[PDB]
DNA sequence: AGCCGTAG
DNA sequence: AGCCGTAG
DNA sequence: GTACCTACGGCT
DNA sequence: GTACCTACGGC
């Protein structure tokens, strides 16, 4: 992949490290090829500080790296043997290519810290703004980046081996909790030190990835890119009543507007939001193949078609109403919005999985009829303790089914945001002739692929590590449902092979409860009622500028309307003025003086068509204005009084638990 | 490898479904049903058996994972008794590329597998028309349509006549190309299935699509349909020259699930062709970022690139919206699309075309665009005009890349016949480099002549020894030189010799095949300079007469509008009275009708007048159009009325262009 | 172990 | 003999 | 994140 | 038409 330089003078040779083959080519065609080397580099590269040796010779880029420099590594590393005098880290200007720049000085640190102390190594300064060097022409990398006329490069110093171990141990090794406490320390939510770039481009990627990634929100339940298809798919009229959009046209609308990233993150985490084995209430509905429990991925976007879910109008609903703040997209060019209204408990109903940086989140999905009953219960009692919540709240709800052994897991994660869940199959022991029996597995835990726990059992019985079983089945289809079936041997009994399946196989699987979200924008870990409360406070919110909304373009409508009451009453007068003036402005002008009218009644005046004239309208007029005056008063009493405001949240959050709460389907049995 | 076997092991009561790929794969492996219907997905498009080695055959994946399915064995060694599936059926996409991969399977099949045949073991699966492939079914769909034992139509392919299937084969599939042309030209209208009949009428199927719908331009607006529709939805989406560049993923998103229901990559590739300057004479796309370089880097991913119109593709669209071209239903009939483009210079001839079809292919060289319209104001003034007259308007082609032409006699008979062999050279001259020394510089390189390729065979001729007297090789090339190869010659060498043997044995002479094919009248055809002009100057004629008697109808109903509203303005008094003594809009238009003398259509546009109309100005605005336009409809007349008119408007509309776009002749044609 | 799911 | 450009 | 199989025809 | 690399954390 490398493409060098003529010149074989290490002296005046320099090598540029780009992120992208997208942006090798643009570095290709604008560099001086008399003294200017490029080897793109494919995306993240390993990280030295966690890979033993094996992993670290055995890796593609980093073996290149060695052999374009010269060098050797290590102890047997020679400064002399270097082919060029300049390495320069050129990566995108966002938080990822940070990363990538974190990943190479600790290559570089480990590997070949005598290139750092020779003054040998250099970050690129390429402008911000600019997707990544890959939407940059050729002559503009030149011009800003490249050109040793113009450009900035940042000499990499290191002043303090000891100071600098001890960082890129903290920030690139094997133990998480240092890096989580160098983030909760630090997170505010010609020459270059080694120390201060690596804290300052690690905290720039951890807190993005924490604040803007792979965390949920805890008020709507999502991480930015579901928000921005949901959003998407709400800005294109995507809604249920209407006909299937094809996925490229969603996934191509939701990249140029909202989301600057790759098409198969937006894709997948669009197709997951479709599979009913995947969110406990679907929040895409899908046409065509979106892939199995066997790990089949979707079929490619081109061949499948999306729009909302029901269910997915609710977490929309009241969004052109001033519920939820707006901020500008990642180019200026757009509007998104920070939040959606949810107006159902997503973040516990369907969920979320990620992992971050100095932490995950593991939430299991929830029964709406149960979250909402619970939402209920702490509306009528703020002091409710989660003992007392859990009477409407059993425990998780899998869109899988299954079984949950015991309340004891269940409690310590509602109670601290922490506990082991024992997810079960739900197996049968029955008669298949002849005096023998198997084992019908219809149901398995949450996230486990069936395929692989086949695979799992076949390999056991293979390996002679589990006695008693003949055959093994996947018997699955649309007519059944799930049927895994294991033939038992004659005069085995069936209970002991199937509680050495539960031990041996993901027929039994834990599900590690780790309930980390976003709130006021800072990751926090959360037990039941905080998240309940949350939630709760989102809904007052939502409903009290949705009021407040309604209640000022309400105002504005009947002061139109008083307007065009005026006009009409008055036509021949309003006609005149019209008439007689030779502009807008003038019309405007004597319209307000003569008829007390404002600036926006006389507009409204001059917008009106002479349709508008006929007989029954200044009595169309009339009614609306009353049902407005109607209108605005119970919008008042609602503002006025804080119970109003809260039993009109009830009232809503019972509307759709009616309408879409429906049967557990995991079974808790005790323990 | 792939496949995912039923659970039966009796061959009797056994089906497997060859599927594309993993797409189709999914909902067919959800679909089925598992006891006795196995699953192997392909990779696309297999080997054609009749034109390959039997190395090439054996080590083929597919064919292996096939004859590994089925259990047989091949040719010699087969044996029906170890047969894997009594049913082999064959289960390609319903597009037109699905019949091809289906001509593929039965010729692999027929060629080492025909007692599979004989003995009634393979079959043809008829899933719906209207999906683009299986992966746009949902499974259950897929079940009862095409794979459900009670619904389904499965068609056993029967052999006949082992004489005629031969030849059917050797015609069809084999490499002799002219009776397969043949065939096409001969048959081309522009329970059980007969082997012969099912391989006549799908191959056929796909030599039509690929030759009217695919691989050939049409000679009016030189597109092929993926770029007609790049350009179309640049025009759709608005993306002019005076607005910013939007991303790759949008254009191309829209273009796939709008127009073209083909993979994203020949969609964004097609793209980025129309955007180099070394692929299009004039380029079509207006492309920021890597759109690839000279030495076969290709673009960056979409996400990375952004795009707009050219300023000349601007005169590709100029007029689409004036009835000037024939619109029709896109794939699916949910959308229009064009037919042709109004295509206001001659684009064919000035950015050529290469396509390999089937029984045909068609290489048409670039051409200078003032050169061209010289020739067409020449043929307006001249009907009877020869090639040799037109050749002195258009001297030959113009590359992209410049370079030379060896002699007019291959142009000559290129643009007498259709086709010509012409010598192309890299420009390259031998200067001193100092100490008695010289250099080769070459600064062009011939059309479609990667750089890098070029220099790695010189390279290896060296390394060989099988060229004398080069001592270096560089790439100089920057953005401040532009193309800059330079060859160091071993002091005392004749220079002018070493050049002499680089253009014996390499891409630095390379050949130009000239095969002018394009699409007249819908229907494939081998055509001459003229006859391309003579349809392009036609279509240019029909065109201008459209769009003159389209601005006529749509001037007089806004005449026919400003009549109504002068009307009103010259009796307001008696317009407001009628409204206003009307119960309804729909009274009031009667009532507006009888009384004024009104047509329906200028009573509406009097009831939709808004009272700011009513100004000085905007009186006064309503009577300058009307006159403006009386005069306007008085030039379209006056055009319509007189051929020599008509055709005076296209030579100065082609004139303009001319001036404005027309540029240097580059490639030098030396005698 | 290597899996979950957003990233290059 | 392998390249060119739309296709699976 | 990026790369390599396949068809197809006509030049070399 | 699709197959292999990487970071990141917790079990
Ligand atoms: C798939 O299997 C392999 C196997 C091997 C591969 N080796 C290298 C590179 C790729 C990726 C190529 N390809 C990905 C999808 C992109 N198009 C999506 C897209 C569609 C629509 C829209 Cl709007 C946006 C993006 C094109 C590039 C490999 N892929
Ligand atoms: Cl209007
Ligand atoms: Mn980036
Ligand atoms: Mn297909
Ligand atoms: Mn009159
Ligand atoms: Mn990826």
């Amino acid at each position: 992949k490398l493409a060098d330089c003529s010149s074989k003078s290490p002296e005046e040779c320099e090598i540029f490290l780009v992120e992208g083959d997208s942006a090798g080519g643009s570095t290709k065609s604008g560099r001086d090829s008399r003294t200017q080397a490029i080897l793109p580099l494919r995306g993240k590269i390993l990280n030295v500080e966690k890979a033993r040796l094996d992993r670290i010779l055995n890796n593609n880029e980093i073996r290149q790296m060695i052999t374009a420099f010269g060098t050797g590594i290590g102890g047997d590393f020679d400064l002399a043997k270097a082919r060029y005098h300049k390495i320069v880290i050129m990566t995108d200007a966002d938080v990822d290519g940070a990363h990538i720049r974190t990943l190479l000085l600790t290559f570089f640190y480990r590997f070949m810290r005598p290139l750092i102390e020779a003054g040998y190594v250099y970050i690129a300064q390429p402008p911000t703004g600019y997707k990544g060097l890959g939407e940059m022409n050729a002559d503009q990398l030149w011009e800003t980046t490249m050109n040793p006329e113009h450009r900035a490069l940042l000499q990499v110093k290191l002043e303090d081996a000891i100071e600098a171990d001890q960082t890129f141990e903290m920030l690139m090794g094997d133990v998480v909790e240092n890096r989580r406490q160098f983030i909760e320390d630090n997170a505010v939510y010609n020459e270059r030190n080694i120390t201060s770039e690596m804290r300052e481009s690690f905290l720039d990627y951890a807190m993005s990835v924490i604040v803007a990634r792979a965390l949920p929100d805890v008020r709507d339940g999502l991480k930015p890119v579901h928000r921005r298809i949901l959003y998407g798919l709400n800005e294109q009229g995507m809604t249920p009543d209407k006909s299937y959009k094809k996925s490229a046209r969603i996934v191509g609308d939701v990249m140029g507007k909202y989301h600057p990233h790759g098409d198969s993150s937006i894709y997948e985490a669009m197709v997951r939001m479709a599979q009913d084995f995947s969110y406990r209430y679907p929040l895409v509905d899908g046409q065509g193949n979106f892939g199995s429990m066997d790990g089949d991925g979707a079929a490619a976007m081109r061949f499948t078609e999306a729009r909302m879910t029901k269910i997915t109008l609710e977490l929309l609903r009241d969004i052109n109403k001033d519920t939820i703040d707006f901020i500008d997209n990642y180019d200026g060019n757009e509007r998104e919005p920070s939040v959606l209204p949810a107006r159902f408990p997503n973040l516990l109903a369907n969920g979320a999985s990620g992992i971050a940086v100095g932490m995950a989140t593991n939430i299991p999905p929830h029964n709406l009829t149960e979250l909402i009953n619970g939402v209920l219960s702490l509306s009528k009692n703020p002091d409710i303790s989660i003992a007392e919540l859990m009477e409407d709240i059993e425990g998780p709800d899998f869109p899988t089914a299954g079984l949950i052994l015991g309340k004891s897991g269940i409690r310590r994660a509602y109670e601290t945001g922490r506990g082991s869940i024992q997810m079960r199959s739900r197996a049968v022991i029955e008669e298949r002739g002849g005096g023998r029996q198997r084992i019908v597995v219809t149901e398995i835990p949450f996230q486990v692929n069936k395929a692989r726990m086949i695979e799992k059992i076949a390999e056991l019985v293979r390996d002679k590590k589990i006695d008693g079983i003949t055959d093994l089945r996947d018997e699955t289809s649309l007519r059944t449902g799930v049927r895994v079936v294991i033939d038992v041997r004659k005069d085995a009994n069936a209970s002991v092979i199937l509680n050495n399946l539960y031990k041996q196989t993901p027929l039994q699987t834990s599900f590690g409860v780790n309930m980390i979200a976003l709130v006021n924008g800072r990751p926090k870990l959360i037990n039941l009622k905080e998240a309940l409360v949350h939630y709760l406070e989102h809904q007052k919110t939502v409903v009290r500028r949705r009021t407040q909304y309604n209640l000022r373009k309400a105002k504005d409508r009947a002061h139109i309307l008083e307007g065009l009451r005026i006009a009409l009453d008055h036509i021949d007068e309003i006609i005149s003025t019209i008439r007689e003036s030779d502009t807008d402005k003038v019309a405007m002008e004597s319209l307000q003086q003569r008829f007390k009218l404002s600036e926006k009644q006389a507009q409204a005046i001059l917008d009106m068509r002479l349709r508008r004239l006929t007989g029954l309208e200044r009595d169309k007029i009339e009614a609306e204005y009353n049902e407005l005056l109607n209108y605005i008063s119970e919008l008042e009493a609602i503002l006025a009084d804080e119970e109003v405001l809260l039993q009109l949240v009830r009232d809503e959050l019972t509307e759709i638990r009616d309408r879409f709460g429906d049967d557990r389907r995991t079974e808790i049995q005790l323990g």
